[PDB]
């Protein structure tokens, strides 16, 4: 079967020092991060998902990426904390992460920071920024193959100068800023897929929202299995 | 007679050194890449041709250069790979070397990447960026003066950024790259040369395409002899 | 056409530092040795070549190697000196060279020893046996790909004592000995086309001989050409 | 056919090293110098053949040298420059060259300094001094097997201390310097082949200067094929 160790390899092309190290890391960062790692059960954070926050793309990008789709405006941090939030990023990659064609062709996430105010950043720690620059980089079995950030404000880039010097050059490369004329942009590298509210042609966001709340409450007892 | 080693010289501005390692490379290279340049007859892309995707203009620009114009939206990445599109090049390079006007004031080469597709990035591994960075710096006796790169997509800087690596300082400023809105900015490069297609005045590209395609086939004994 | 730099290239596949290299000793060797390379010119050893001490086989091996013939009972030492012998396979090399088949398979010799005597060692000074280890080594553009020596006698190992020293490893593994009963190992390496003194089917040594002989005095104005 | 390169073998005695450094030199004095070098059409030194400055003996020293002879008096600085001289010395040299038993036995070169002026010296600064020396020792493919000057006056010597630091001891020993008794030691050099003005016994300086005028304007498609 696909063992747990098969993920580490495909995330590093079956270089086994490279995969060894992620694999270490992966251990490390979940026990640095108990606040995140501990409980995967959905039930902390299943009111972010039913408020629309988080959502994923039926079909995959023109190179076999999974593609996810994040709202920021529908993050309350009054109601959840960056933690709550960052869980539900960790949720989503432990379930995506068990494709094989996502194990070969890594994902790519797509952040609608449109409505990002002065009580998201806040949130934003330097020890959450470099949480989140190191499952970025390598600390999880997840290739990321692209970052795209639609909408963002001004004030947002003293958040990302936080993540950007723990950033790998490689990752860099692939962390793109469309702005609010993102469309022309974002169709190019997601073309057929997308949803209505991004130019796509089908389906909305609340219905794609829907389906991947209703797989992560349907998984609840596998996401139970992997907690410590 | 204007010898096999003299095109050497001039490339290298009559630096018996410098030219000595452009020959060792130019063996190199054609050494470790048999599948473009073990044979060089136009059977093999004579499709590619007719399918208009490569010409040459008559006239030279102000300083002497020979003109070269590719257009990706001809290349059916599904009928050819990277290395028979390579080896059109490689062909008209070894056909152009031998003007001795060409060989004093080097090339110059306009990429039309419009219709540039996630099936055209694919071909372009690793291994084929490194050589294309081979070609255009120190493994060819051509002196490449200008790289023009005109309505390139937004997802092809990634295809650039495994090249870029592998480029000399010199080379990277002789690589213009003018968006959609080219044609101001084109003209000023090429007066008075350029097809109809690109701000020109008199020909058209499918005449351009057909004269080279002529010219290829015409030169199909020489490009025999050169085969190894 | 066909440079005189090309044979050099074929012979260490394109490496422009080996085959330049060759080319230092090539001249160098020609320059040490008069006594054999100022004269190419068959006048002096016509007498040799009529009393049927060398030929050359029409067919190539399996691999298209070319197949020389030399047969040491048809030397008399108190005529011919070491250097006149030595003379004709400098000859017959400046020929076989030019086709581009031989420089790219190489050659293999085949050295008939019977009638071996001590008025042949004698001739074959510590010079002499450096010499010959040059010219099958590093210092003619002519890949040796094997020598094969049949009826050796006993006396004849002291001789070879003299070149092995100065022989490399490649071409050591590449020198067979198989003594008297050599006709079932030899009809191994060389299917089809051995003579019938060797347990060939069709041509005999005489006619092989005489072939070569005419071919040689036919080439007397090229080999007049090449000597300094 | 005699390429190129030989005339650069055999200048050094089939010494490939040595050979090729005498190639580099050849094409960078060739380059740092174009007001000599870049154009050897006998157009701009026509007047100074006719003037007769310049000839070169039919028969050959008893060593086989090719002789040249110079006379300073036949040329007018105000006329002439010292580039415009020099462009004559490379003109019959680039000619000569191609002789193989001039490649073989080098030259010799006489200058009759009789007429020498302050109008000459001034021509000669220490970039012409240095490039003299530049040809006579290891930038052009001719063995300079002695240089003869006569009829100079003491004035000379000045100019002659500038050329002198930057010749090689062999050079140095090839300078012969025979004042105004010179028809005795001139003859021992060359006997037989000396014109009439020199001791010699049949022909003049004025139809040797007229046969080699004819032979380089009769040479001038070839000099021009040369050109860079
Ligand atoms: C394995 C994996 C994880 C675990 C992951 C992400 C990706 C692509 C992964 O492959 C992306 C998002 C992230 C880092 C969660 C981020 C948590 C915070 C609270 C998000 C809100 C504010 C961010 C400042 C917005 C920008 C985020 C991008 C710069 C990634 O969690
Ligand atoms: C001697 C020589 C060769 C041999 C040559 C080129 C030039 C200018 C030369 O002087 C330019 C084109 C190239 C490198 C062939 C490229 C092959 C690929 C398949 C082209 C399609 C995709 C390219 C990623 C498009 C961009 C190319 C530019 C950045 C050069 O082959
Ligand atoms: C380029 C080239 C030359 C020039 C050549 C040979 C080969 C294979 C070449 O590729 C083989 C023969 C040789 C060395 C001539 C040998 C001269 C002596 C006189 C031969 C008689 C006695 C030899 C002790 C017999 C054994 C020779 C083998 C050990 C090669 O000349
Ligand atoms: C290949 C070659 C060249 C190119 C050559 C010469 C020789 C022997 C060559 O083999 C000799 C003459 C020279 C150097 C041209 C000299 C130019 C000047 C203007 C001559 C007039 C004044 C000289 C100060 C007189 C003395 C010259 C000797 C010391 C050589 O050009
Ligand atoms: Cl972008
Ligand atoms: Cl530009
Ligand atoms: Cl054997
Ligand atoms: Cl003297």
């Amino acid at each position: 079967t696909d063992s747990f160790l098969l993920r580490f390899l495909r995330a590093r092309d079956f270089d086994l020092d490279l995969a060894w190290r992620l694999l270490k890391n992966y251990y490390k960062w979940r026990a640095e991060c108990p606040e995140i790692s501990a409980d995967l059960h959905p039930r902390s954070i299943i009111g972010l998902l039913k408020a629309g926050y988080h959502g994923v793309l039926r079909s995959r990008d023109p190179t076999g990426s999974k593609v996810l789709i994040y709202r920021i405006a529908h993050w309350d941090p009054k109601v959840f904390t960056a933690y709550d939030v960052f869980r539900v990023s960790l949720i989503t990659s432990e379930l995506i992460v068990q494709e094989v064609e996502t194990q070969r062709n890594g994902i790519k996430a797509i952040f609608d920071l449109e409505g990002w105010q002065f009580s998201h950043a806040f949130q934003i720690t330097p020890s959450v920024a470099k949480k989140i620059a190191a499952v970025l980089t390598d600390s999880f079995p997840l290739k990321v193959r692209g970052i795209h950030l639609i909408n963002e404000p001004v004030i947002f880039h003293a958040v990302f100068s936080m993540i950007k010097p723990f950033l790998t050059e490689k990752i860099k490369e692939r962390i793109h800023m469309h702005g609010n004329n993102y469309k022309q942009s974002l169709l190019q590298h997601f073309p057929d897929i997308l949803p209505l509210e991004y130019g796509g042609e089908e389906f909305s966001m609340e219905d794609i929202c829907q389906e991947w709340t209703n797989f992560i409450m349907k998984s609840e007892d596998y996401l139970s299995s992997i907690s410590e």
